[PDB]
């Protein structure tokens, strides 16, 4: 099972954002604002991207992956909205400066989706879709206090996500069934890059 | 406004599907069962591509029309569900062999979403979507009697798609606003080789 | 060997085109005018197309071909001059209309380099490349005397283009060898549609009967 | 004429490394041998990935510009022996680490030729090369003595880059011509973008 493997050669990089201090933070709230409001401006330019990286992925995906990925863009462009409320419930500006460090992440993903074999990007997309999973499931069962960003935790963690989250590895590891080792060994050297782009984010908000 | 003069330049080419003598037999109901198969699974084919042509253009898209390619790709999504429902009904297999012509404008499509400006791209959109929209209207305008495809006739002239084209209309009207003559003139080329493709599909029901 | 199974499997559809009506009139100099002409105006544009389809696939090579494919798209791109020299000399024109057929061709190979896999890429320009080595080569060994089209004759005929070609099958056979059973098979079903895409080319030129 | 203008916008980020501390040092011959081996390790990455930037741009090129990109491309492959040949007197090693704003740069460059207007990629194209033209040209225009790497600074300083960019300059030039404001402002930004990144490049090396 290729998921399985994927998560067991990283989990040496999986175990640094889980949790990672703002998800510490978040979870005994000491979290400040000054932190949140840097991560969800530049998190919200790497949804919109992500949503291009998507959308790229689609182009190139086999006739029965469509109905997912076209269900799986529309829930996904539904974050938008969420970040777009939490924004005008804040009093905050989306359209500031992005990171350096986000930037160089979507431009990542958009020349694996653009340049890399189907397989390469499904396999990116798992692994940031689950490691969304796993940190957010992390900062729910960790929770103390109120955190006035339950909305992303509950979606994040959410059963829903969580099923998104194992639909994308049940259809991967089909995939990878049918693929050599060496276009296998691409795909898990894209894993290890993505996996090291999620841990580099967090640290965005400081 | 361009969506105007896009459609006026291309009017003799557009009044022969407006209407197609398969629109003709649909809205008399003369179809026979061989055509409508025949054209139900090269369309099918189209429809499938037409969204990996409307994935492209996503990925290219201004941000402010994110929101508005996740909702379209979406809701044209569902027109793969129509086609199969509707093949279960028939006992027909979706699997068969594709016809040349659909190929081909499939692959034209796909060039001008990887290659081709965002202009040209979004012009194919609304040239094929508005296509559909004139033509499925024309047949339930001039429907006989109630037909064994319904479905398909309700969905493409329904005031529901109707405001999906207008929409299009909208955002390809305003992109062109500020747009040179060089770049609208390659979108009119894409725009009128689309409007043969459309008029060409017609025929594939008839072919073998 | 991957490239000597994709031309076995196909060699069907190639008898067709080895010799094609177009190989057996350059071939006896019976070729009219006109359908050289048209075959010119068609294939130029193809070339054009043929480069920009190179470019895609030099974009997802792996870093060991770079050179190749400079090298390649650059050997190649001489064939624009070569259809420009002869439409001089012949006082023909380049901005024609295009026939369906080839648009049809062109905008396949853009696909496929596009969306496919690199292989399907490189086994189409495996494909198409050897294709014209082999028909070009059929035109100079039955040549009954000297052709006013010499120059193409020996382009694709050539001990270079030759070596080019073999050069593309040993990356071809050895990049196949590394990958499964499901995307070689992806890969052949390409080959097939090349050639069948190659096939029908030459009867362009007997198009506007 | 839009590259004048370019230039012009930017003017304040291209004095940064007109001269940059690295340029300085090539230029006295205080460049020590750490920080040379960085940045070409650096920049071999970068100009192999630069290819692949060109023939995307080639792939989206009009009819008549054909023959410039199979020969640039070809002009600019020969980069690639330039530093192999130079790596290999110097005994090092070309398949090392590679700094992430490198990598960054790359990615950026061909998310912009893959889902960018040709405009876009074009003027991306212009401003890196013009940038190392004057680089380069300014290095050599304050050089105190032989420099032991005077084969780069030549290449990039040489008359031939200067005439390849050119070139370039006035097929920008003219596509920018028959484009209206708002793709030129799009243009505007990338080229913005690559000026920054050129700036930042320059660090790698410490
Ligand atoms: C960081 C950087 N920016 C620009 C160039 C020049 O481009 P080229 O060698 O591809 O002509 C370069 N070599 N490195």
């Amino acid at each position: 099972m290729f998921s399985e493997e994927l998560i067991k050669e990283n989990e040496n990089i999986w175990r640094r954002f889980l949790p990672h201090k703002f998800l510490i933070e978040m979870a005994e709230n000491t979290i400040k604002k000054e932190n949140f409001e840097k991560w969800l401006v530049n998190d919200y330019y790497f949804v919109k991207n992500a949503l291009r990286f998507m959308a790229l992925l689609m182009a190139k995906a086999p006739d029965d992956l469509l109905p997912f990925f076209a269900e799986s863009i529309y829930y996904i462009s539904k974050e938008l909205e969420m970040f777009e409320k939490k924004a005008q419930e804040l009093g905050i500006s989306l359209n500031g400066e992005i990171d350096w460090r986000a930037k160089s992440y979507v431009n990542y993903l958009l020349s694996v989706a653009s340049l890399g074999s189907f397989l390469e990007g499904f396999t990116a997309l798992y692994c940031e879709e689950k490691a969304y999973y796993e940190a957010w499931k992390w900062v729910r069962e960790n929770l103390k206090e109120r955190s006035p960003y339950q909305e992303f935790i509950n979606h994040w963690s959410s059963q829903e996500f969580g099923e998104y989250v194992k639909r994308i590895e049940k259809i991967l590891n089909s995939l990878a069934e049918k693929h050599g080792e060496f276009e296998k060994e691409r795909a898990r050297e894209v894993f290890k890059e993505v996996s090291k782009f999620e841990l580099i984010f967090w640290d965005i908000a400081y």
